[PDB]
Parts: structure tokens; sequence; C-alpha cells
């Protein structure tokens, strides 16, 4: 049985969705750790060595731990899913790509597409059962979520803002025509942008903002007052959540956070 490396949990669950047991999926970055200087440990080490093909997001989220992706497996090699998806920058701009592409509904199914692919290339006597696989999961992902977005297109042109604490919607936002703002780019802060965000808000009267699983409500929290707007709650985006929470899947995921927000909206 063949065994597949992916290097995060949102990865590994896609994965899963898609080869259904027909080879082993594990995760490096399991649920409740983020890939910033995340230590690849010996148990780790073992799953990068027994992998026949490793899954990757690209956009530098695995940077800090891409060079234990060495002394491989003859023959395994490293993919990344996010191919043929067009990076948004950091900056305001010539900058570090953001990660966040996940988190769109056209990307998940380019994410499916091209794990479809590396599966199929990897393991072509079930390219049958792949290709089914593949199709049923990005239909199940629309339906889920196509309605909430459908609810979001309803909001007027001038009402249409995803304020978050990381920078993590700038991929949906673009995917359902609506700007980003957020307060530092990627986990791991400055002043710039948090007077910067106030006076956007203020300017454009926004309403929420949010913070994320794997990071301080405060800064939201406190630019809520400061602009007086409200803090919005918690959205699931840089890691499924644990089994019992609300977003132990990727699906799970995507439909939590746009409910949050579109319920938000409304």
């Amino acid at each position: 049985k063949k065994v597949v490396l992916s290097s995060f949990s949102i990865i590994g669950d896609i994965t899963q969705n898609i080869a259904k047991d027909l080879v082993t999926v594990t995760t490096l970055v399991e649920a409740g750790n983020d890939s910033h200087s995340y230590q690849v440990t010996s148990a780790d080490a073992i799953k990068i060595q027994n992998a026949d093909l490793i899954l990757c997001n690209g956009l530098h989220l695995e940077e800090t731990y891409m060079k234990y992706f060495t002394n491989l497996k003859k023959g395994t090699k490293i993919i990344t899913v996010t191919d043929g998806i067009n990076p948004i920058g950091v900056s305001e701009d010539d900058s570090e790509p953001n990660p966040h592409a996940w988190m769109s509904l056209t990307n998940a199914m380019i994410y499916i597409e091209n794990i479809r692919k590396a599966l199929t290339a990897l393991d072509p006597s079930n390219a049958k059962k792949y290709e089914l696989n593949a199709r049923e999961y990005s239909e199940k992902i629309r339906n889920s979520i196509l309605p909430l977005k459908t609810r979001i297109e309803k909001v007027d042109p001038e009402k249409r803002w995803f304020v978050t604490s990381e920078g993590c919607l700038v991929y949906l936002a673009e995917d359902f025509g609506f700007k980003s703002l957020y307060l530092w780019p990627i986990n791991s802060r400055s002043p710039s942008m948090m007077r910067h965000a106030i006076n956007q808000m203020r300017s454009h009267k926004i309403k929420f903002i949010f913070s994320e699983s794997t990071n301080s409500d405060q800064p939201a929290k406190q630019v809520a007052y400061e602009t007086n707007a409200s803090y919005g709650g918690v959205l699931y985006v840089d890691s499924l959540s644990k089994p019992d929470g609300p977003a132990p899947t990727y699906l799970d995921l995507l439909r939590f956070s746009l409910t949050k927000i579109v319920d938000t909206l409304f």
C-alpha cells in the first residue's frame, strides 16, 4: 500500500477524500500546530522516509521545514498542490506569497484536481477510482459552499469587506469579489497596519472584525473598540479543528467560516 504525506491537516483531509484508503495518507503538521517554525520530530522523519509522495501547499507555507524533505525514498516527489493558482502577495505592491489559497471555492477545485493528478501518476492502476472520488468530493464541496456564496453575493458592492486579524481571506475576497482588510499578513504584528486598518474601517464604516482559531483575539477586540465596529468572533482558517471541534474536515472548515461570515454580514 502506497504512502502519501501531506504537509498539513487541510491537505491530508482533502487527500483522504480523494484516495479513500486506496493509499495511506499521513500528515506532518497535525491539527493544532502551525507550519511557521514547526519542529519536525524524529517520529516525523520516519513519516518522511515512508512517503512515496509528498504533498505541499507551496506559497512558502513550508519554508521553515522544507529542508527536512531530503534524503527521501528514491522516486518520491514533492508536489505543490497550489499549481495554477495566481499568488496574492503579502505587501501592497514584489513580495512573499500569501499562503492561504485553500480559502476559496474555486481553489478547492484546484487543490482537489492537483491532488487527483498526482495520486493517479503515483498509483495509475486506481485511476478510475481517484477520478470518481475527486468528482464526488468536488460536488460535495460545491453543494455545501455555493449557497453561502450565493447569499454573500446579495451584499451591495459598497458594503463588502472581509476584516480579519491574519490576512487569511485575501483569496476568498478575490474569489467572491470582496476586498479584504486585516492587521497582519501572516501569523508571526506591526503598529502601522493596525493604524491602517482602523483608518480604513472608519472610512468605509466597517461593522465587524474577526480573529481566528490559532491566534489571539486581543488585537481584533481592541480595533473593534477603536473603530466602533463589533468583534465578530473566531474563524477557522489555518488548521483543522480537533475532532470534537466545529471544523474537523476541510469541507467543515470552509462551511463553518463562510457561514460565520455570512451570518455576520446579515
